[PDB]
């Protein structure tokens, strides 16, 4: 089969373990097994929690293709779905799980180069959507996967329109626009990324922790926002609150942030004052506790040599 998006029969993969239970489905720890191709992939199952019309399913279908479409380092691809009375998608399995849980376990040996690093692909991922022409909708720590320490991946870009997000919620990652018209841009996913670079500089704290969703529209338009993060130099602030700014179009584009990172990223220890910073290290595949804990097969990266 060399369909883009793999239309799976259920005895082509199998769930073994929970992984995570989200707002909109349940992912699970699986292997795919390709009818006749004798090879077992690890793979993530989300099996959606509302059962879906045939209507609902066309519409699935459609978008699910342009998931399957995606082709770049830092972002995740759907390898294929299934159509039962749930919905199934299927995606490598990212055996270090997402950055946020990454960085809140890691807090104490994650230094200024690999912040800076993963801030520069999360805003390439990001600008290769922007190419894509696909507006992300839901961008946050949580949905950015771990491939391996030093290398990070976008994912669920391919939910928020389809859950309704454009019609009659991640407020605290939201826009002002969004939150007041349900207004989504490549440029509301800029203020999202400037929220995400927040929530990893403080080692996954919590936006505006304890203040009431209902609340953020009007501390926005009084000025308010996120705090500097205590590692961050003015340099790095500065950044984040041009992501914040009420004039989307006088945020920062996504390729900007790229050139601006990388360049902060070849002299780190300037730009970000962490306390051991040149002695930190995170452990490997082999050394990982998240890792053996998942795996301990061909790695979908090496079936799919084209
Ligand atoms: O698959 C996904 N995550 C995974 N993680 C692990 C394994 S798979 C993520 C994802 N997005 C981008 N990517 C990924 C993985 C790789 C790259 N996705 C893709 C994805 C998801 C959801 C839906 C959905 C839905 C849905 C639609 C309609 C109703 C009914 N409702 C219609 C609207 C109406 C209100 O107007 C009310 C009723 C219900 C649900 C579709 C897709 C996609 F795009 F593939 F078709 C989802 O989450």
């Amino acid at each position: 089969n060399q369909a883009l998006l793999r239309i799976l029969k259920e005895t082509e993969f199998k769930k073994i373990k929970v992984l995570g239970s989200g707002a909109f489905g349940t992912v699970y720890k699986g292997l795919w097994i390709p009818e006749g191709e004798k090879v077992k992939i690890p793979v993530a199952i989300k099996e959606l929690r509302e059962a879906t019309s045939p209507k609902a399913n066309k519409e699935i279908l459609d978008e699910a293709y342009v998931m399957a479409s995606v082709d770049n380092p830092h972002v995740c691809r759907l390898l294929g779905i299934c159509l039962t009375s749930t919905v199934q998608l299927i995606t490598q399995l990212m055996p270090f799980g997402c950055l946020l849980d990454y960085v809140r376990e890691h807090k104490d040996n994650i230094g200024s180069q690999y912040l800076l690093n993963w801030c520069v692909q999360i805003a390439k991922g990001m600008n290769y959507l922007e190419d894509r022409r696909l507006v992300h909708r839901d961008l946050a720590a949580r949905n950015v996967l771990v491939k391996t320490p030093q290398h990070v991946k976008i994912t669920d870009f391919g939910l928020a329109k389809l859950l309704g997000a454009e019609e009659k919620v991640p407020i605290k990652w939201m826009a002002l626009e969004s939150i007041l018209h349900r207004i989504y841009t490549h440029q509301s996913d800029v203020w999202s990324y400037g929220v995400t670079v927040w929530e990893l500089m403080t080692f996954g704290s919590k936006p505006y922790d304890g203040i009431p969703a209902s609340e953020i529209s009007s501390i926005l338009e009084k000025g308010e926002r996120l705090p500097q993060p205590p590692i961050c130099t003015i340099d790095v602030y500065m950044i984040m609150v041009k992501c914040w700014m009420i004039d989307a179009d006088s945020r920062p584009k996504f390729r900007e942030l790229i050139i601006e990172f990388s360049k902060m990223a070849r002299d780190p220890q300037r730009y970000l004052v962490i306390q051991g910073d040149e002695r930190m290290h995170l452990p490997s595949p082999t050394d990982s506790n998240f890792y053996r804990a998942l795996m301990d097969v061909v790695d979908a990266d090496e079936y799919l040599i084209p």
